């Protein structure tokens, strides 16, 4: 077996041109090939401009349309994603001009607003600036945009056991811990390679389904993966879908009763129909990363 | 003399409760004693929960923090390890929820990525699921994560003489032998007691220092030892440090010239300083095991 690593790690220098160029050329071919027999002269013109740009700046910028295509192909290329059957139902937010953690926060607020849509969940991805030298990365330190804290004496955990470590990190970063079963964690946002800053999510932005005391948030958003395309790496690119029912009877009932989208049969059929409507190593690809608190060099 | 065996062998049944319990109790004491005079009520609460768990499930689970403490104390307890002077400089990856060999492979990929760190080596250990009945062991059959193959007519060996036997095993397992001096061996990974599966390491994951033709890999990682803690046994727990210069002038020069960490005086001083920064029979312990191809019962 020759599996590939599903993880893409940090860099300390820009991707070498002899490495970047072949990957860019190949992505551009994939993009223009999606037009089948059309746009040969456009394809060649784009190859030229991208090459000059790489040779002159050391890197290159995707067009918006190339970016959109890439986010959708990367989704189509996600082996375990059940939602990838309707990969054309994806809203893209272009945050590649983002500079600060405060601005990252506002972009994420918009994403959560749009995607949650009062319960009528819509799939979205927000793409922050691409990796340059690897010393100025944008990262979300959260695993998901919305997730409950987990607190550890008897060895048992209150909250989400999966967030024990990250929760402790937020505390260490000055976040004030409640100790409930359902405390929504703050966003921990890193911009331009700087130390991360901590932002509470406005509670009204968090839609929850009450199930006994049980409760859960409506929006499943992956915060911590990296988008690769044409040799470019985007270490900050949160995306969301909607929940599968499986990840109990009460749950399937409560989401449906509160009108929050889940992947039931009707939704599967509806979203696939909408997908077919739009019809009028793997790359690009979403990689896992190393948890950033294990690799970050603190400014202070 | 009453030396202890440095080897810990296989089991065919779970550790008996009358044996496990005293060891768990003692480890918990060691863990809470590291808090000196604090957390007496927490200590007692943990003793209770661990005992009930052992009595009800036949075993118990460490908290993440207990696991981390154990990996570091086991390192501190390693008699021949020169690096143990800075035992607090250890990154822990928790893979105790691993199920398959494919997943083991991805965890090891992450470990190699993190630890190699483009040459700025960082010490890490990845802990796979603990032994249950001894019939579902996770094992790495390699002695090191990265090591060159050794090929034997005149009785001389091409490659690493220390891997003659394991190399032959990989071939028997269907791995296609080149016959160079520096062929990186595949990972041979056993999950849940099943027959091992063979995985080529992605070449880009392997950092090498070119010294004449001489060459060598940057990352020294022990693949085949067992971590013991509180009566629990972890038969798969690869860890790495960085090389000592001694294990030639050209070598010390080439690593330093390519910026790959070795235990020179500066590094010794730097890592010890970082260690002191963190300051704000033996158990736990790393045991040797019997080479698994000598004990494994083939499913097919
Ligand atoms: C519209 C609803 C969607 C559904 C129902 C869905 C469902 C899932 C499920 C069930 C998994 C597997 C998780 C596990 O292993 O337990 C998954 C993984 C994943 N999803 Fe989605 N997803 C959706 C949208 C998206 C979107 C919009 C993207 C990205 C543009 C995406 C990218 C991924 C990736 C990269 C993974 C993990 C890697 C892998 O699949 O191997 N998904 N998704
Ligand atoms: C950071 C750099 C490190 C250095 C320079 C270092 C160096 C060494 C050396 C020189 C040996 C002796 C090998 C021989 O006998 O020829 C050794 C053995 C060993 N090391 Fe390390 N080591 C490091 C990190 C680690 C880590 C991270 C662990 C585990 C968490 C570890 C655990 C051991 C064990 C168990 C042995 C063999 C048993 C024994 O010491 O008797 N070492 N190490
Ligand atoms: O913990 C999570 C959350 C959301 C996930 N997801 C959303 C869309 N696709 C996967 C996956 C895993
Ligand atoms: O053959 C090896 C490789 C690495 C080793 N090591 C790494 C860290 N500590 C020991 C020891 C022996």
């Amino acid at each position: 077996m020759n599996p590939k690593s599903l993880t893409r790690g940090p860099r300390d220098k820009p991707t070498p041109l002899e490495e970047l160029l072949p990957h860019a050329i190949e992505f551009i071919n994939q993009y223009y090939g999606s037009f089948k027999e059309a746009k040969i002269e456009e394809h060649l013109a784009r190859l030229e401009a991208v090459t000059k740009e790489i040779e002159t700046t050391g890197t290159y910028q995707l067009t918006l349309d190339e970016l959109i295509f890439a986010t959708k192909m990367a989704w189509r290329n996600a082996p375990r994603c059940i939602g990838r059957i309707q990969w054309s139902n994806l809203q893209v937010f272009d945050a590649r001009n983002c500079s600060t953690a405060q601005e990252m926060f506002q972009h994420i607020c918009r994403h959560i607003l749009y995607a949650t849509n009062n319960g009528n969940i819509r799939s979205a991805i927000t793409v922050f600036p691409q990796r340059s030298d690897g010393k100025h990365d944008f990262r979300l330190w959260n695993s998901q945009l919305i997730r409950y804290a987990g607190y550890q004496p008897d060895g048992t955990i209150r909250g989400d056991a999966a967030t024990l470590e990250f929760t402790q990190l937020c505390i260490d970063l000055g976040w004030k811990p409640r100790y409930g079963r359902f405390d929504v964690l703050p966003l921990v946002l890193q911009a331009d390679g700087q130390d991360p800053e901590v932002f509470e999510i406005p509670p009204d932005l968090v839609l929850e389904v009450t199930m006994l005391g049980l409760k859960w948030y409506a929006l499943p958003a992956v915060a911590n993966m990296l988008l690769e395309v044409g040799g470019l790496e985007f270490p900050a690119c949160p995306f969301n879908g909607w929940y599968m029912g499986t990840e109990n009877v009460a749950v399937l009932h409560s989401f449906q009763k509160q009108n929050v989208t889940i992947m039931d049969h009707h939704t599967a059929s509806e979203s696939f129909m909408k997908h077919m409507q739009n019809e009028y190593v793997l790359s690009p690809f979403y990689y896992y990363q190393i948890e950033p608190w294990k690799t970050h060099i603190w400014q202070n």
